[PDB]
RNA sequence: AUAACUCAAUUUGUAAAAAAGUUUUAGAGCUAGAAAUAGCAAGUUAAAAUAAGGCUAGUCCGUUAUCAACUUGAAAAAGUG
DNA sequence: CAATCTCATTTTTTACAAATTGAGTTAT
DNA sequence: AAATGAGATTG
């Protein structure tokens, strides 16, 4: 009878019904409620729309953040409970004031002074101490016995902000000139014959300064002469910044040579060039890393080491001291030169001067920005060098703090602790405890400390002592917890399920990908008369010579050093191999470097130990752990070696178990996987054919909730939404139709600036290119096409090996590397920036064969650099294997029609399961419903073809239509051609002729292009398509003026309220931040979330008397008091002021709850105090069309034939919103503008016309210009005429309903 | 359509950390002058909170997903035109 | 009242698993 | 990232 067309999108679910003709039913379903209706009338199509599902992310943000404060919290409590007793002797009140702090004067139970308790003690500690760092160094440096309190106030400081754990190991802070002097010296004994001349450089002076990396390296290289920024010295030195050089072209290689000191890699890339180059030169790059960390440390600590143990609390003392003789000077200039101006600068708060920036808003940056124009147009010049650096008026507490590792805390902290632990006892009993406060660290691969109650929380418990950080090794199990860490995320092997997957290093793994691969090689001589598999004998022969000492094989290293020397070939041909092995033993020659011992490696009864040590070395990433797991295997090897596979390290796992590959063994062969992969005999036989083989026995041992199931698929939570919409929207209708399936079900599923500037900023400086410095940018201008583009090809063109200029994009191309005829591709992988493309060659093609020869050392460049992937990289070449085959055009033009993204099989995976449950005689699936996936372009060409057009912004009826087309679409297409059932249906020269077949597959809808009227299908004669009346009908459905567009209402969730802490003021509205912070003394919140409405009919009190008076209001219930409303709704409304609630009358009104008022004018719940607009407006069909026309030859006669449908528009648009809409003065607005702009033309009139329609658009109010008029939107900010309105309650279709007219 | 492998890009989910920001309070303002109001001196730091909070009391949990109405369920979801 | 204008926490690092897409080798 | 609910001021 029916089927089912869907469109599947990320706000939208649209349906349709049609029937044997397309038609769509209509039927009368029954209304609920106290109204006048029993029923109505219903179109069976229409849409569901709702707000995006959304990510994880930002929970997991807060939630991570929320145990960052609480255990911060604990730290300071272990510190507090570490000095109780000795503080109680000193100071009864101390923790007491400084708890209350936050506290006014009047709620305080102490007096109001923090550390001494006394005005006159606490303005001599800020007169001796202004800042914390000035007591933090003087507690560093002097030998006094000093205040407990302060002492707890200095380690207190240390520990509540305590750096970064970025850096392993210890610092102990160096005082860059001896490094480089050794650099130097080491340097010169590997080079004899040119030494360099230390020559009196200065090194601290140069390699510290305020610049970039670059400069330092350039100003170096200049004291330095005859030595060039590129050669070896120089080099080294760049290393040393953190720059990434390249050194192969010192040492003469072929492969580059790239170190970048950042990346974990650094020692393995150090290792292979090393390996080539001679080891000679280990000292020279050890010495760069060396001043690569003083040159890091030089950044913070700005001062020499010999006057303190305490550099950082130094320098910060410094920026003190410069702030206030620089802030002197500053003031007296200003007194000079510009009086009048000294008020706005340094007392109004609102002007981003130095009053702005300390008691304001004002950032530091902003600040600068304020004042540079105010120094330089005086006389001053210093202020502007420490501008420039940035060094001007600098606060201690700085965004730029993020630098500073937690040994140097650590260091002023230990200081201190040996310092003060003389004069007091405990404080040497319990020095290691707090050292350990500020340095203990909860791994991330223990997760929480839980017991049962997180459901994030894997870590086990070796003991059932509460964990503190001293006894957090004795107490938690790290080896199991950090096992769980990765073993909770890590596949089983779907084979055998219940086997653990190896190691993606593991040797034997790589064995079996070697084997499996190399089964399948065949080859040919000149004698031979056939291609022949590699026998056990030869495969064994070519793994022990090739693989066991290549790091990966080659085919030619093939044909040399096995097939000539071996076999003495002088010519052969390899059939199972392109160029070189995919697979490798890469873990056997990592290990082969490490242990030195090729017989220990080769050796079958040392295959369980290397499997374990490989395991360790994958399973952990901690060297500690690593190391106690390999102590068993500390006899086996020298502890030399132990201490370099501790270094060793890999990640990732693989598909299979260890049972599956040398495990299990076939009954018969008693060979296991693997043992078939090396001698199977004649037939080489694959993994997948072991697996698969019905003479073998490996088969037969292997053989042995719709929500949840949808959020478990991978893919975005907010298109999973509409999956699972799309399933209950599916069930409705199978209801509505009796319970009857349908025959058929088509489904389509619809398809920053910071990221961009990382990548340019890190490929350019890989590069070595100035254009940064030669065209600074900014991160929002990148999201322009072109200039990202311009960017990312380094200012070049990218076929023509030119410059590019900045200006001139406009008159530039962008161009599709494959073309878009082909390949329907918006990304920058498949685009690229040139000045005009047909510099590209041939349009018909990937670029030309000249383009690749000349251009592609180039692109190899952008790869390496990364500012384009290997994907575009590969496009961009293959002409030179040919570019485009016919066969690969016949492809792009199918997968243009024919859906392959894995979520839309699920989508049709789901719905087929649900409605195909029976099976048949034979125990198969009988399939009742057919589930159809089309790709958009299909109903979207169709759209174009037969002009039934789309405008997305006169309504949301373009997703049901969009539904109606490809249930009409797909059932036409499979009725047409049965046999693409296959491509189309879910469950289970000639390239020219696939090209032309699936580029015209769609022409059976035209009678000409010449075809008959009506349509059949040869084989049944059936009638698929009548061109005189079927098109008759869409127009028919399309026109529809009544289509159910439901918002999906749903419960607000999330923050409680904006997260702004607001000064004191007197509101009501203001949210205390804590229970008895009272926002009047205290500030608080603005602005809470309603969770959802609820109605109340109860009475008020009234006035001095408290006279009841009876209402009827809504009342926003916020998220915050969500729980205590539902605990008891009546007590909660009655502490509201609200008394003899009618208990039943309660509605709960989430947002989106619909409304009809009088003239079927609708509104929604935007909140309980503000509506949106509930009303679609229908523009008929004509309008659509001349509306899509107009704003994009017949079709332009038509347009010009047809301007009336202008003024007839607006005369639409304007009754619905004097009906409807109710906004009086911005629809005066609208029609004043159109009526301004008819002498333009009428292309540009039905543009901005089209905007006009977010004026009447359902939902919230929004701003729209029609051409330079902009219309300011018009909120609906009371609530109050839907109490006495007819609410609606709807199912998902929106074709049930429940009416209640509100009265009572 | 599936499986293993190579290379790469993307996405989702989790954990452990850092720097700021804000908010109240504390950093004795001074002279005039009745009064506001002037004149000048000043400023860089800290404490504490950072979803209200919860019981399960953990160095845990508190912003994702899921939700018409009615009858039924504690929930999923079931039953209703 | 409504018309108008304004506001909205930000950023950084480390470690890890799984799909998925898409260019390739081999198989069911 | 906007966009959209609502805070703040003005007509
Ligand atoms: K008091
Ligand atoms: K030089
Ligand atoms: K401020
Ligand atoms: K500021
Ligand atoms: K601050
Ligand atoms: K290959
Ligand atoms: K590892
Ligand atoms: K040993
Ligand atoms: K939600
Ligand atoms: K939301
Ligand atoms: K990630
Ligand atoms: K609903
Ligand atoms: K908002
Ligand atoms: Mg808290
Ligand atoms: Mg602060």
């Amino acid at each position: 009878k029916y089927s089912i067309g869907l469109a599947i999108g990320t706000n939208s679910v649209g349906w349709a019904v049609i029937t044997d003709e397309y038609k769509v039913p209509s039927k009368k379903f029954k209304v609920l409620g106290n109204t006048d209706r029993h029923s109505i009338k219903k179109n069976l199509i229409g849409a569901l729309l709702f707000d995006s599902g959304e990510t994880a992310e930002a929970t997991r943000l807060k939630r991570t953040a929320r145990r960052r404060y609480t255990r911060r919290k604990n730290r300071i409590c272990y510190l507090q409970e570490i000095f109780s007793n000795e503080m109680a002797k000193v100071d009864d009140s101390f923790f007491h004031r400084l708890e209350e702090s936050f506290l006014v004067e009047e709620d305080k139970k102490h007096e109001r002074h923090p550390i001494f308790g006394n005005i006159v003690d606490e303005v001599a500690y800020h007169e001796k101490y202004p800042t914390i760092y000035h007591l933090r160094k003087k507690l560093v440096d002097s030998t006094d016995k000093a205040d407990l309190r302060l002492i707890y106030l200095a380690l207190a400081h240390m520990i509540k902000f305590r750096g970064h754990f970025l850096i392993e190991g210890d610092l102990n802070p160096d005082s860059v000139d001896k490094l480089f002097i050794q650099l130097v010296q080491t340097y010169n004994q590997l080079f004899e014959e040119n030494p360099i001349n230390a020559s009196g450089v200065d090194a601290k002076a140069i390699l510290s300064a305020r610049l970039s990396k670059s400069r330092r390296l350039e100003n170096l290289i200049a004291q330095l002469p005859g030595e060039k920024k590129n050669g070896l010295f120089g080099n080294l030195i760049a290393l040393s910044l953190g720059l990434t050089p390249n050194f192969k072209s010192n040492f003469d290689l072929a492969e580059d040579a790239k170190l970048q000191l950042s990346k974990d890699t650094y020692d393995d890339d150090l290792d292979n060039l090393l390996a080539q180059i001679g080891d000679q030169y280990a000292d020279l790059f050890l010495a760069a890393k060396n001043l690569s960390d003083a040159i890091l440390l030089s950044d913070i600590l700005r001062v020499n080491t010999e006057i303190t143990k305490a550099p950082l609390s130094a320098s910060m003392i410094k920026r003190y001291d410069e702030h206030h003789q620089d802030l002197t000077l500053l003031k007296a200039l200003v007194r000079q030169q510009l009086p009048e101006k000294y008020k706005e600068i340094f007392f109004d708060q609102s002007k981003n001067g130095y009053a702005g920036y300390i008691d304001g808003g004002a950032s530091q940056e902003e600040f600068y920005k304020f004042i540079k124009p105010i120094l330089e147009k005086m006389d001053t010049e210093e202020l502007l060098v420490k501008l420039n650096r940035e060094d001007l008026l600098r606060k201690q507490r700085t965004f730029d703090n993020g630098s500073i590792p937690h040994q140097i805390h650590l260091g002023e902290l230990h200081a201190i602790l040996r310092r003060q632990e003389d004069f007091y006892p405990f404080l040497k009993d319990n020095r290691e405890k707090i050292e350990k406060i500020l340095t203990f660290r909860i791994p991330y691969y223990v997760g929480p400390l839980a017991r049962g109650n997180s459901r994030f929380a894997w870590m086990t418990r070796k003991s059932e002592e509460t964990i503190t950080p001293w006894n957090f090794e004795e107490v938690v199990d790290k080896g199991a917890s950090a096992q769980s860490f990765i073993e909770r995320m890590t596949n089983f092997d779907k084979n055998l399920p219940n086997e653990k997957v190896l190691p993606k290093h593991s040797l034997l793994y790589e064995y079996f990908t070697v084997y499996n691969e190399l089964t399948k090689v065949k080859y040919v001589t000149e004698g031979m008369r056939k291609p022949a598999f590699l026998s056990g004998e030869q495969k064994k022969a070519i793994v022990d010579l090739l693989f066991k000492t290549n790091r990966k094989v080659t085919v030619k290293q093939l044909k040399e050093d096995y097939f000539k020397k071996i076999e003495c070939f002088d010519s052969v041909e390899i059939s199972g191999v392109e160029d070189r092995f995919n697979a490798s033993l890469g873990t056997y020659h990592d290990l082969l470097k490490i242990i030195k011992d090729k017989d220990f490696l080769d050796n079958e009864e040392n295959e369980d130990i290397l499997e374990d040590i490989v395991l360790t070395l994958t399973l952990f990433e901690d060297r500690e752990m690593i190391e106690e797991r390999l102590k068993t295997y500390a006899h086996l090897f020298d502890d030399k070696v132990m201490k370099q596979l501790k270094r060793r390290r890999y990640t990732g796992w693989g598909r299979l178990s260890r049972k599956l590959i040398n495990g299990i063994r076939d009954k018969q062969s008693g060979k296991t996987i693997l043992d078939f992969l090396k001698s199977d005999g004649f037939a080489n036989r694959n993994f997948m054919q072991l697996i698969h083989d019905d003479s073998l026995t490996f088969k037969e041992d292997i053989q042995k909730s719709l929500h949840e199931h949808i959020a478990n698929l991978a893919g975005s939570p907010a298109i999973k939404k509409g999956i699972l919409q799309t399933v209950k929207v599916v069930d409705e209708l199978v209801k509505v139709m009796g319970r009857h399936k349908p025959e058929n079900i088509v489904i389509e599923m619809a398809r920053n600036s910071r990221e961009r500037m990382k990548r340019i900023e890190e490929g350019i400086k890989e590069l070595g290119s100035q254009i940064l410095k030669e065209h600074p940018v900014e991160n929002t201008q990148l999201q322009n096409e072109k200039l990202y583009l311009y960017y990312l090809q380094n200012g070049r063109d990218m076929y023509v090996d030119q410059e590019l200029d900045i200006n001139r994009l406009s008159d530039y191309d962008v161009d599709a590397i494959v073309p878009q005829s082909f390949l329907k591709d918006d990304s920058i992988d498949n685009k690229v920036l040139t000045r005009s493309d047909k510099n590209r060659g041939k349009s018909d093609n990937v670029p030309s064969e000249e383009v690749v020869k000349k251009m592609k050392n180039y692109w190899r460049q952008l790869l390496n650099a990364k500012l384009i992937t290997q994907r575009k990289f590969d496009n961009l070449t293959k002409a030179e294997r040919g570019g485009l085959s016919e066969l690969d055009k016949a492809g792009f033009i199918k997968r243009q029609l024919v859906e392959t993204r894995q979520i839309t099989k699920h989508v049709a995976q789901i719905l087929d399961s649900r409605m195909n449950t029976k099976y048949d005689e034979n125990d198969k699936l009988i399939r009742e419903v057919k589930v159809i996936t089309l790709k958009s372009k299909l109903v979207s060409d169709f759209r174009k073809d037969f002009q039934f057009y789309k405008v997305r912004e006169i309504n949301n009826y373009h997703h049901a239509h969009d539904a109606y087309l490809n249930a009409v679409v797909g059932t036409a297409l499979i009725k047409k051609y049965p046999k693409l059932e296959s491509e189309f249906v879910y469950g289970d020269g000639k390239a020219t002729a696939k090209y032309f077949f699936y580029s015209n597959i769609m022409n059976f809808f035209k009678t000409e292009i010449k075809r008959p009227l009506i349509e059949t299908n040869g084989e049944t004669g059936e009638i698929v398509w009548d061109k005189g009346r079927d098109f008759a009908t869409v127009r028919k459905v399309l026109s529809m003026p009544q289509v159910n567009i439901v918002k999906k209402t749903e419960v607000q969730t999330g923050g409680f309220s904006k997260e702004s802490i607001l000064p004191k003021r007197n509101s009501d509205k203001l949210i205390a931040r804590k229970k008895d912070w009272d926002p009047k003394k205290y500030g608080g919140f603005v602005s809470p979330t309603v969770a959802y409405s609820v109605l109340v009919v109860a009475k008020v009190e009234k006035g001095k008397s408290k006279k009841l008076k009876s209402v009827k209001e809504l009342l926003g219930i916020t998220i915050m008091e969500r729980s205590s409303f539902e605990k008891n709704p009546i007590d909660f409304l009655e502490a509201k002021g609200y008394k003899e609630v009618k208990k039943d009358l309660i509605i709960k009104l989430p947002k989106y709850s619909l409304f009809e008022l009088e003239n079927g004018r609708k509104r929604m719940l935007a909140s309980a105090g503000e509506l949106q607009k509930g009303n679609e407006l229908a523009l008929p069909s004509k309008y659509v069309n001349f509306l899509y026309l107009a704003s994009h030859e017949q079709k332009q006669l038509f347009v010009e034939q047809h301007k009336h449908y202008l003024d007839e528009i607006i005369e639409q648009i304007s009754e619905f919103s004097k009906r409807v809409i109710l906004a009086d003065a911005n629809l005066d607005k609208v029609l004043s503008a159109y009526n301004k702009h008819r002498d333009k033309p009428i292309r540009e009139q039905a543009e901005n016309i089209i905007h006009l329609f977010t004026l009447t658009n359902l939902g919230a109010p929004a701003a729209f210009k029609y051409f330079d008029t902009t219309i300011d939107r018009k909120q609906y900010r009371s609530t109050k005429e839907v109490l006495d309105a007819t609410l609606i309650h709807q199912s998902i279709t929106g074709l049930y309903e429940t009416r209640i007219d509100l009265s009572q």
